[PDB]
């Protein structure tokens, strides 16, 4: 059988996604709003754009997929898709929107910058977290 | 029947505006203080100004006109407080603050700003930066 | 009745200066602490200086009346609890009044009054904005 | 009778030093320890120095005069706070210069008056 | 018997590294997930890389031995132990051999001593701000 | 009987030690860790370095005989602490503070903080005096 990771065609692994803590990722709802308030016009094109675009793409509609099947349930349902699948859905439309803003590179040193500073206990900690930038 | 978007000839949408969270908005008794304060001369003139200022001055009305229906309700007739609340008064809260902002600051650095912040307020606390985004020229 | 606006003729208007909250003014008494400490002298001269000098020194000497009054009505009402009630009226409506008069004449002078009408504005719409949304620090006035 | 004031030869007067509030102004005893810290060389000179060492001298004797007659705690708060403001007033014109200390004084004075919330984080600063 | 200094031939000594106060360091599962993040494919990489890369997979390593003999004993017949004082050491160790490969070892060494300076100072008399790694 | 001033030699007087308040100086141990930690092989060298190595190899020394004579109940440890513990306390701090920053720095910075931990909260600066060369 297959083993693909999403986020080796962008340079990066499951496993560094998830050096980040399940805490810093926002919820599905305002990364997918995020999405739209960012990027409907590119999200909807009939071009290409680009592989994050393309993989943005899927994500939501796949989402999309698990939430109408959750929804169509009925509680107990939904509470499954959120719990398991949601964080896996909140690093992968974390990665892809905020590559497309900031870009991959930038995105990576600041993925790596926050793992370590969340990780230093807060009596040597600095005041101010790492901040994403151009 | 027609489907007008109230910020589409100001170049944003109606969607756009509901990216900010609904404690963003400043209240509706305070930005007509401030539409007031900052532009009367103009807003009262006979002169158009600006399509921010004749849109500005519909709204201003209207919310009068909304607020004279309910009134004239109660006083001649409490749930109503509290659709107006969720209903009609986020609706023109968005709005005054739309004009208001764009009438100082420019209509792109509004746009910008109400993206950043929106991006911003949706970090948990645990990673976003501990000053907002600002408005400014 | 007339109609006599006391910012007019300084070029602002009441309505522009209470667009300030009242928890933004300082006490009366601070105030006239800080006319006398900064303008003393020439609230004393007998030269007019400027029209918020002349301003200035009626404010000063009204609240002084309105101050008489009060010390007179308490001194001479036998309704005794009343007398909370009747100083409240001069702290909750009169004192305002003075509050800001004093705040706008003394900042004028110090500051000019491009600098305090703009410096208003931008407080008001500072504390205006929710919580979430101000920045931490409100616009100063300075020259 | 005779109206003298204590600040009036050094170019200030009473009711400047009091535009500053009361829990404005350091405690005796720490006013005490640091015109010792700063100062007690020239204190204990037999040359005059400065009028603020001479003013200074004085203030500091007759303050042990004051505290062996008491040993009136409001009372203690009332000419207390009279040498907190003399003692440093010239302890600070002698480090900082009178105009220095002048300046600061009305800044700080208009800045504390500001209601909590209009007025600037970081007070004003003496400096040099 | 030997006297061997782990940090002797890293240019630091045992006494050096506890000088840092033991809340400073991070938990060796925070220390292990960053080693892995930042230099699994040197770790696990056939060169010898640098004298830091050898000891980090040695200590690493023998972490993983310390854990399944304290584990082996829940399971087979304590833990707590393993926890403080073998944990303090790893920790040390651990933190001081990533930080040397990103950083360098002068900074490393440097930032410790302030570090230990500043968090010594009475919270009256010490700079809000901490010293941070650059 | 003698008057010596362990501080006169070093510039300073034991009045201008105190004018720092006693919560300022860091722990007796937390300062012995240090001088360990930054000038152990000075300490231990057959060399006389400096006249403040000199000094703070006998106040090391001086606080061990002392510390085995105060654990040789609580008004034991209260007035150690408060009359011996601070003197030592003190003294640490200045040599070690000098043989890092230098005595003009140090002095300067005493007087600094003395002053500023005296103003009231109402009108101190937020952020206090630091040392640096
Ligand atoms: C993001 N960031 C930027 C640095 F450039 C500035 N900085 N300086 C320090 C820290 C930071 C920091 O967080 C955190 N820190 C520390 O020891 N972190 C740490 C070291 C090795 C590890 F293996 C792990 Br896990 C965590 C205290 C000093
Ligand atoms: C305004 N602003 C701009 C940057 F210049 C500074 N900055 N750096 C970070 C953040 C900010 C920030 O707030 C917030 N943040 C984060 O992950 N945000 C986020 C990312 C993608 C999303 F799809 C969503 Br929803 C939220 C932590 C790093
Ligand atoms: C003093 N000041 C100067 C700006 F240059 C910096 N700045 N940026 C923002 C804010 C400020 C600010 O307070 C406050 N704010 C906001 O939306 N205010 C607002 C806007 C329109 C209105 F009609 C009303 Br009422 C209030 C958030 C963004
Ligand atoms: C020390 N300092 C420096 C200024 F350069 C900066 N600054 N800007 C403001 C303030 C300051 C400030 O305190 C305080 N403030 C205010 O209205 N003060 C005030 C004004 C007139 C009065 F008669 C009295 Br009584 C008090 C808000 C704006
Ligand atoms: C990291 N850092 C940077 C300094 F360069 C600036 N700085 N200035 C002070 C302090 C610092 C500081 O901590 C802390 N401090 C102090 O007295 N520390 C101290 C001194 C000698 C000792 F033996 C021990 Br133990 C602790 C108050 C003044
Ligand atoms: C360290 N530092 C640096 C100054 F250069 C800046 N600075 N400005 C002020 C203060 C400071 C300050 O602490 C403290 N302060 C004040 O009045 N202190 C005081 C004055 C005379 C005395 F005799 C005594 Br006792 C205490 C308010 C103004
Ligand atoms: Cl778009
Ligand atoms: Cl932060
Ligand atoms: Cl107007
Ligand atoms: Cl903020
Ligand atoms: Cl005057
Ligand atoms: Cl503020
Ligand atoms: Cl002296
Ligand atoms: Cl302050
Ligand atoms: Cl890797
Ligand atoms: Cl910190
Ligand atoms: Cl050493
Ligand atoms: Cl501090």
């Amino acid at each position: 059988s297959m083993d693909i990771d999403p986020y080796k065609e962008f340079g990066a692994t499951v496993e560094l996604l998830s050096f980040l803590p399940s805490d810093f990722f926002p919820s599905v709802r305002d990364l997918l709003d995020t999405a739209a308030a960012l990027y409907r016009d590119a999200l909807e094109s009939p071009e290409h754009c680009s592989p994050h675009h393309t993989a943005l793409r899927q994500a939501i509609l796949c989402w999309g997929d698990l939430m109408t099947l959750a929804t169509w349930v009925g509680d107990l349902v939904v509470s499954y898709v959120n719990t398991n699948v949601g964080l896996k859905f909140r690093q992968l439309l974390w990665f892809h929107i905020s590559c497309l803003t900031f870009g991959r590179e930038t995105v990576l040193e600041y993925l790596v910058s926050f793992g370590v500073w969340i990780r230093t206990p807060p009596a040597a900690r600095p005041p101010n977290a790492p901040i994403l930038s151009t």
